[PDB]
RNA sequence: GUAGCGGGCGUGGAUCCCUGGAUGUCCGAAUGGGGGAACCCGGCCGGCGGGAACGCCGGUCACCGCGCUUGCGCGGGGGGAACCUGGGGAACUGAAACAUCUCAGUACCCAGAGGAGAGGAAAGAGAAAUCGACUCCCUGAGUAGCGGCGAGCGAAAGGGGACCAGCCUAAACCGUCCGGCUUGUCCGGGCGGGGUCGGGGGCCCUCGGCCGAAUCCCCAGCCUAGCCGAAGCUGUUGGGAAGCAGCGCCAGAGAGGGUGAAAGCCCCGUAGGCGAAAGGUGGGGGGAUAGGUGAGGGUACCCGAGUACCCCGUGGUUCGUGGAGCCAUGGGGGAAUCUGGGCGGACCACCGCCUAAGGCUAAGUACUCCGGGUGACCGAUAGCGCACCAGUACCGUGAGGGAAAGG
RNA sequence: GAGGCCCGAACCGGUGGGGGAUGCAAACCCCUCGGAUGAGCUGGGGCUAGGAGUGAAAAGCUAACCGAGCCCGGAGAUAGC
RNA sequence: CGCGAGGGCGGCUGGAGGUAAGGGAAGUGCGAAUGCCGGCAUGAGUAACGAUAAAGAGGGUGAGAAUCCCUCUCGCCGUAAGCCCAAGGGUUCCUACGCAAUGGUCGUCAGCGUAGGGUUAGGCGGGACCUAAGGUGAAGCCGAAAGGCGUAGCCGAAGGGCAGCCGGUUAAUAUUCCGGCCCUUCCCGCAGGUGCGAUGGGGGGACGCUCUAGGCUAGGGGGACCGGAGCCAUGGACGAGCCCGGCCAGAAGCGCAGGGUGGGAGGUAGGCAAAUCCGCCUCCCAACAAGCUCUGCGUGGUGGGGAAGCCCGCAACCCCCCGAAGCCAGGGAGCCAAGAAAAGCCUCUAAGCACAACCUGCGGGAACCCGUACCGCAAACCGACACAGGUGGGCGGGUGCAAGAGCACUCAGGCGCGCGGGAGAACCCUCGCCAAGGAACUCUGCAAGUUGGCCCCGUAACUUCGGGAGAAGGGGUGCUCCCUGGGGUGAUGAGCCCCGGGGAGCCGCAGUGAACAGGCUCUGGCGACUGUUUACCAAAAACACAGCUCUCUGCGAACUCGUAAGAGGA
């Protein structure tokens, strides 16, 4: 119960833009999302993480029913100067 | 739930089915506190990240009622289709108006009980040299009665059946521990022993002989998966044989469904017969604890109190003020302990019945959320509101209303 | 520089007329009108209920028909029509 | 073949059930119940297509367009028909594909269909802060049960309280991301200082309406001045022309406006004796201040932004004037109806502790949860609809008119209302005009007209004396030129605005030349008056109203609600 947190890193324009400097967004639990899920990402991709953000999410979709995905919570982690690393390169 | 990629696992016995266990976010009796249910915020102890601020993680903290010196240990809370008991408790209607009466102690509301609930071992019944807890059914009986003697309401005993069961206490009397007091060989609180009645029990002397749980146990048996199960071929028309035609065969199995059309013998089954490591259940038959086991003779110590009883006001019963008891009981008065007290329809007197004011008690009875089986039951405008992704869509602030649609 | 003062926007209202009448609308539009520092208007948060509430009082209002709301139930009320 | 209800036969269709004789059972026979459910008709190619703010054309794309994109014209809003915020709504936001249906037409489009994106906060708004009404509710009171009151406590906001301004970024977010400048809390270490220390005491927080002063700022108007690519048209103008732009934020420190506040020194029956803190008494000084505090505004190191202009892309920032409803703010004056609470915040001592703890500094650190798309006077909310209706707050430019949020035109910005095209009848709606006459109309001058603003004359009865008063009834208003009186800021002189006054003279039918914009009088009834009322036929002479009278009520009041407790009265 210690990496059930980041989920899956977030994949859009926006998303990968973030790379430049401040990372980018992976998302995260939608609760216990606790913005300090810094001592948690930092434990996981090895880094010094200096800011974060979090958000919410997901919509409908129709046939026979609706309700989409879940209103998964997520949201970029700044790492420190520099160190930015891994996964940067990969994808784009 | 198939359709698809994309990947994989199985006789090294998967998937599946039964049993037990594990994990089980958050809200909900909801129980750390809050709150606009599913969210927000905290105490205390401990552990994570460099961790002091921050943040996660695991425990743990509601309140109420009973029993031990302060902490504790047992319990409660909410839900459930009806069925059940109690506390409250209508009107429409009927009376061809309406007020008594009726509907009706029904509808509903509330509390509570549980696989049932209730009731239950005689202060009974009622005329029988009588009967012998209670409940349920059939009668008795639309009788007896009640009733603006209208409308209408309506027993009980007795007789058939189902079931079958009986039991503890309070008080005399003895012992013991404790805290109060007028430090009196006394008062009452708690345990133990005794004692449970149509007549008995206590206490003194005289004579001493066993049945049996409603509670605990064990196995059977029965649920909760399964396994075995007989007997048919050829030809022929047909899109398709189970039809038709010719020879058979099984049968404790000729119930049913299914297979391209109408099959006992093709498939699943059916008759019949086997199965449980595990968990429920389980006197039906048996084991063991609990507990219970006699007869005379004497005092004249006990036998359930604001009770009986009488009176005023009411309720229940067939009983509506009636000649109106009995059973309940709000108010007032207010006893006795077997030379006691209640009842047998005012009241007396006879004659007889029964032991009030403490409690428990199986079964036979009721119901159908749930599982199975049948139907001179429906077959999609029917049958449940739903055969289908329905208490949905849609409607309504809300309570609530509530479809259509199968091949 | 006073005022239940005056004219007049906003804002509140609803006098008269026309139109509308299967409407733009289950009360509307146009012109014209009344009030407009007050017994004013208005947002937000609260409280009062069915023989009851509220009412500067019309039996008015209480979720588009109120001389007794709506819903469910008694219920297949009763109907000499 | 049966009298008939029906019963057979035959032919096409259909494709899997049916059911004799003779009998037995019923949910057993439909044309009507304004029956119920479904389907389909008639009216009918008829009415309508939802505001009379308005359209046209050229290019594009495309199977196809009046209806989609682009461009140029025209028109309509402009206290909006424009911007910003609440609520509510929940992806309607942006992007790529699409048109069956949904749009009252069309549809290449969309707020529609499928898919993918998008919402970033210590300082904004909420919560780990405060209380209001009122809820809830340990105790406690009361009720047949449900349950009713209710102390403390808790909950409860648009009210109190608390630290961010200016730019830049994306298709879609921004006080959230980025830059610049500026802050707030917690924690730790260090240095230097003090009696430290509450849920308890005190102060404070802290308040009405109307009217107002002085300074400011927002906002807006000028300029002969600053800098500008440029343009001379159509008769003239090479002009001190025309045209565009002439700011924003900003610490400490400076200035300018304010708001707060007496300083002492002793006593003390009070603040549930604990205070050297309040509160009260006493007396040296002091006083329409100073000082000390605390705001606002300028200024500020500095950063930011920066048009019109052709090809397809150039770099100032000053000077006056008007000027708030906003700010300094808890300012002032006047009045009667006499105008929240609590916390944060100061201060005072208690327990306890002083090796704690606080206070100021400086450095390092730490800083969670929720909201953030988009619509938002509306086609995204409430009205069954893409409904001419309903919906709280802020900003809301310019000129002109006495003023203004009015009226007319117009900036910015946004719209031309999701059917069109022709005709050019009756009739209907809405609108303009009319000879002569002027209420003859009609229930009625209903309606429509006339009048309309401002300045100056001038105005009766009656009166409660305020008022009848805009009584009535008249005259003036435009434009040019001449002289002249005071004002505000400058500075006392100049521009700049602000109110006047006096003479001439010009033109038209007409000078508030358009739009906003009273017709009046005499006399009765009723009701004093402003008010209120039947949401959706009655706005009144009805209700109310100050005011008068009768009457109940001595306080555990009477009276009302409730079974009661209890509450209202108060």
């Amino acid at each position: 119960t210690a990496y059930d947190v980041i989920l899956a890193p977030v994949l859009s324009e926006k998303a990968y833009a973030g790379f430049a400097e401040g990372k980018y967004t992976f998302w995260v639990h939608p609760k216990a999302t606790k913005t300090e899920i810094k001592n948690a990402v930092e434990t996981a991709f090895k880094v010094k993480v200096v800011k974060v953000n979090t958000l919410h999410v997901r919509g409908k979709k129709k046939r026979l029913g609706r309700y989409l995905g879940k209103r998964p919570d997520r949201k970029k982690a700044i790492v420190q100067v520099a160190p930015g690393q891994k996964i940067e390169a990969l994808e784009g």
